[PDB]
């Protein structure tokens, strides 16, 4: 049975931690893979972390990854929410350097980049096997989301550019049923830079919070109809979430254009709470360190400064990183909205750290009706490690 | 179908070896979590072992644990009885430092908490999900049960503890269905102290055996009606079962109030026989070594020393430690009766040995129609470790 | 729903591998258990082989050994067939130093012996947990099977003995339903001794292929009936098959008695082939070593030397050991006879090889319509280890 | 529910990856076994890797290999596509040198060869269980595709031979419903040689693609229908895709005889679309290293030069080897056609690398409605280990 996600998103005063899976504390010894992006994504039966791997370990040579991102080793794995990027517990689910996975009520629907920049072929699966193809539209490293897409009866959603990382880049929605791609649309965006965007289901439509790595250090904003139909922004609270940005103070809000001098980004996300907004942030302005969540007061569709709820979940002594949106499945929550979590991923190692290598862990949170106390749920392990 | 766990507690003249994970000895070489609270718990298809793990493995600088207990790490993790706490077979629970865990029947209820000492929110899972929240009432240490609660026609209970680990706390009872609070009570006890309870069913009504930290060396007793009535009081009997404890020919048995000038504590339990009691106990009465199960005649009702009879199943010669109260359902005993089972931990390492690490392996034992000879079923691994 | 293992065993020409496991040479590098007795018995799903543990692994201190056999850290447990005994894909079966393990078409049945030599306990299990007992009925050595025990219809069957390894000791059949004792019987066998016994399905009876330790190179035989009456003598055939064992041209076979003048044993099998046998022996006379299967002309009924056929399994350059029969159920074979088959455990370490450990790896054989081919497909690990 | 795989296999343009296992990089530190041919096979619920194994680990002094490859320790395994062959999630399939594994739609059924060159036996299994057996016919070395067999409506098909590596051997087809043989056929081929055959379904026959190891650098093409009434020849083509091989420009095709003046070979594919081909090759023509994929215009029924499409997939700096056929199941790819899909075993070690040992990792293929960009995905670990 196809997924109703067409409730509203739940209305929440905070966020409980869900799953923590310590996976570089346990790769000291055990076997886990090195990975980035431990996205997380849910079926109606359960919520699986997405990473991805170079196919090598922690504390092993081949860890090293003096070794390109964007490399043919690259694959998409999952694990259960929770459960560390362990070999023995890891399902296949497509070769990728850049990927996006959701479930649409009956089967796992996942998209993995891969192949050369200059045409690279994403290839989608269902149901654990390829059903679909896009090639590169621009020639420019063709990428997604690096979280959950998102069904919606039973019609899958996601968004790619392909063009540079700076500068001008094409953006484009992409629709699917049974991983057979049946709708796409170009999005209309110039001055304006779209990537890794973080989604989820509201209302019957898609809402994404984005990053613009070119000069936004407010983060886009789109809303995906069933037809393909969007509007397209920015996040138009006064107070910027990209990584990096400037001082709250020094920056003016806008729900239509990018607003700071930057350059650069961070994957985060961002939730509709009615006309409020939930916004994630690193709690450093330079730095991917320290991890928080902000309520803003009309913020989603004003450029308000109203600070209504703040909650640290990766204190500023730690490093942070990547962030991300999913929600519950009603036939998992049991309520008739959808509950909003997000996942953090926690990156140790180069560059920060003297260690020939890098990974993450996560720490992962949901919705909740109730105010939740600061604390740091952060990474844990002890580097640098035997090697 | 949602479990009726209303029948009356088996009868028992002994107690049968249900299981031995032996994960010290294993993870002398295998890829073993550092674990304290092996706790067990049963749907109506499997009795799975719970614990709780810093996300660090036996033989691994991680398992180092000058860490401390109440850290950010700590996780609820949980496989299939017997086996060992090891990385491949664990399913991921919680984020905790403290837990109780059941099964209603349909899914698997679990209840985490973790956080900051002063403020610390505990959040129950239903399903493998974040269904509800619980924030500290008292600002310090919200803590429960270490054990299993308790399912009874879809309902399930718990115990709650938020105060010093000394002088007089607050206790509440916790009620839920499908992982939602469904109701609430403040349990009167003054003088009293509870903590750690070791619950299970009996006759339509929930019944826990506690640990009392403040001045008891009796363990007391709670009965909790599905209303959230409750009779609370200490275990009648004339012999004291809590560690430390003085001798029992020392002590004086009461049903209604602590006696021993003792304080601390360890999480043991018991089992109501009618009118007589099982207890369990350290054979030591000051350390946590031995252990040893005692039926009194008219224990439950009465300040009763009548022994009618005694098992051991660790000598006190081997180190031991927290034990808990879980029952068989009747849809796996076959029985029109509930059959006790209980968990023994058996704790290596730091302080009573010189290692770096802290660790604990268990026996399971169940009820049985039978007079069970003496033994010793021992944790066995041989220590100090590499390191 | 049950099984009918009411037909009769299959007329055979040979016996096809099955599965091969190579444990040993594995846990060289990966996590095996040491085992020993690596016996097989199938539900209608699958085969398993079961397996005793001391909790310790390969190339681990732990393997040392030194470790009585009887301790209080073995278990039971089960992988699939042809896994090897590794942690990460062990399913946790019993407590137990000695057990047989069978599934009556619904949930696994297993025994394990456990406690003092004095009082040893045998727990039975059904679906996974206790669910009844059997006490040292002579308090020396309550012991079993050490294979697959048999399901008839539902009901299930096995054969103990309790007493001295080596005089006359006291023998009895075992009857179950869901894990509940429904029968038992004393065997009369004076003069005569039973252990280990290699049982199968044939007609509606259980037949077995025993060990006599006492004075017996013939290995004794019974036809248990589902009311417990019973017929017990030795294999009729002019062959003896247990080792140790003198020359075949220097013994006389008798149906009723012992027949050499050795002490000792080792487990092995036969199977009924009508009027005929297949009788399992190691090619040695004296170590276990090598592994042959002979078919004697009318040797399960007369006193008969007709070797009809002869397959090498293992060479007598390779260590072997212990054996046992199991049966295909006709839900898996798709036969309207039950397949014969059985496997050998393969010996490594000490005490005919210097290392400070012992374990052992497996072949499994099935029935088969055809001549098989003579080969050694024995257990090839290169020890000593790194230790 | 049996397959009807009487589809005709889908016309495609290009291949996708689908899978990438790594296991050679992961098995520098995991528990990975020395494995060769990673083959491919797909039920109606997933596709699963196939692979034999030495019982021996990657970095473990028994993965040495001066060991035969036709040893008693060889075994058939399987993992799900993309998995690494890790002990943890490996299923035992059958004792084997030499295998083939296909699924009916509901059971596995698998052939695997083992026993003495002289008179091997191949084990029929079905559903995880010895069902059925042939003995060498020729008595030298019977041997089968080591890639998918072939069911069309609930039999299955495969072909073997036995017979010398260079001169004429003799070969044969066999038919299974269940497990049982139902059928068999000699192939007719004087002149000609068969081994390894690569097999797929396409309108309810069997097509293969094999390799002659006596003098053609041709591969044959066999076109088995239900009954067992064959057509035998060459691949019509102009263009030679074994391997050693001469220049194409050297080479005029035939569809009835062997042409080059080679010995040897190696397992290859190719599949029919219509009347033109793909065709599989190493890039290298004296070494397997690099593997491109070419589409010839008529080249299944004409001696065409004409190259309609080339994809490199492994490019020639790069170690490949075998590769074989398989289809997607129309229950998985949703299509009214079988989707063709190949593996690509990529070498390492001796006797290219200095090493001790020789493994394998795989790259998986499907076909796709696109052309897709050349690439590299090779196996990337880095030699020599550890040892
Ligand atoms: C660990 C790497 C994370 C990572 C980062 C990151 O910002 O750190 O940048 C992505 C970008 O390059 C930019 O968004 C610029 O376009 C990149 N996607 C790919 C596949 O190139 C992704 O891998
Ligand atoms: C290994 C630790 C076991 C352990 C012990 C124990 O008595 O040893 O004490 C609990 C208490 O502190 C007391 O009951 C006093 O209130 C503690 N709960 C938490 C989470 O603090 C728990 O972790
Ligand atoms: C690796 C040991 C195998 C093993 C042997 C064996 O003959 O080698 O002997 C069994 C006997 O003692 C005898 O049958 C004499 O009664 C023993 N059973 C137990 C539990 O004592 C069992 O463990
Ligand atoms: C890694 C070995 C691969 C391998 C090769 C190969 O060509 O490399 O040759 C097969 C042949 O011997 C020939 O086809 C000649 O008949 C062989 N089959 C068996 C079992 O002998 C198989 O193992
Ligand atoms: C950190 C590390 O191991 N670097 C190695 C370096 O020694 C080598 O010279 C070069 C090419 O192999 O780059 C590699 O990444
Ligand atoms: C037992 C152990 O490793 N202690 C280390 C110690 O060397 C160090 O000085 C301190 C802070 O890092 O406490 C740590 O726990
Ligand atoms: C083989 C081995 O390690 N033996 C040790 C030995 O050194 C020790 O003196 C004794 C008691 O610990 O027996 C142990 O088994
Ligand atoms: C590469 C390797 O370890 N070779 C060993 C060699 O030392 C030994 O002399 C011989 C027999 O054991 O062949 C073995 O394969
Ligand atoms: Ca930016
Ligand atoms: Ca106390
Ligand atoms: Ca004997
Ligand atoms: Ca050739």
């Amino acid at each position: 049975t196809y997924m109703n996600n067409t409730e509203a998103i739940c209305d929440a005063k905070g966020f409980a931690p869900f799953s923590k899976d310590n996976g570089i504390r346990i790769g000291s010894r055990g076997h886990i893979f090195v990975i980035r992006e431990p996205f997380v994504s849910c079926s109606p039966i359960e919520c699986r972390t997405f990473f991805l791997t170079q196919g090598s370990l922690l504390n092993d040579k081949h860890s090293n990854g003096t070794v390109k991102d964007r490399s043919p080793f690259r694959t998409l794995m999952s694990v259960e929410v929770g459960q560390s990027p362990n070999v023995y517990q890891a399902r296949f689910e497509a070769v990728a350097w850049s990927a996006t996975a959701c479930h649409d009520g009956k089967k796992w629907m996942t998209v993995g980049v891969t192949g050369p920049d200059s045409k690279a072929v994403a290839v989608i699966h269902y149901g654990g096997v390829p059903t679909d193809v896009v090639n590169s539209w621009a020639g420019d490293i063709l990428r997604t989301q690096e979280s959950s897409c998102t069904c919606i009866q039973g019609d899958c959603y996601w968004v790619m550019t392909d063009g540079p990382a700076n500068r001008q880049a094409q953006y484009r929605i992409y629709k699917a049923n049974q991983g057979r791609i049946i709708g796409q649309t170009d999005i209309s965006f110039n001055g304006g830079h779209i990537e890794e965007c973080s989604c989820y289901p509201n209302d019957g439509k898609v809402e994404c919070v984005c990053r613009d790595n070119w000069t936004g250090t407010n983060r886009p904003v789109l809303v995906i109809s069933p037809d393909l139909s969007y509007r397209v922004g920015y996040l138009c609270a006064g107070i910027p979430s990209d990584t990096p940005r400037g001082e709250d103070t020094q920056f003016t809000g806008s729900c239509t254009s990018p607003m700071g001098n930057q350059g650069y980004g961070v994957k985060g996300f961002g939730f509709r709470q009615g006309t409020d907004v939930w916004m994630g942030r690193t709690i450093s302005r330079t730095s991917r360190s320290g991890f928080e969540i902000l309520r803003i007061k009309n913020g989603w569709t004003q450029t308000s400064k109203e600070q209504i709820r703040k909650q640290v979940v990766v204190d500023n002594l730690n490093w942070s990183g990547y962030s991300g949106s999913f929600t519950l499945p009603v036939e998992l929550s049991g309520k008739d909205c959808l509950v909003p979590c997000f996942w953090v991923e926690m990156i140790r190692g180069k560059p920060e750290e003297k260690t020939i290598w890098t990974s993450s862990s996560s720490i992962v949170m949901c919705g909740v009706d109730y105010e939740v106390a600061d604390w740091s749920w952060h990474d844990g392990a002890i580097l640098p490690f035997d090697i």
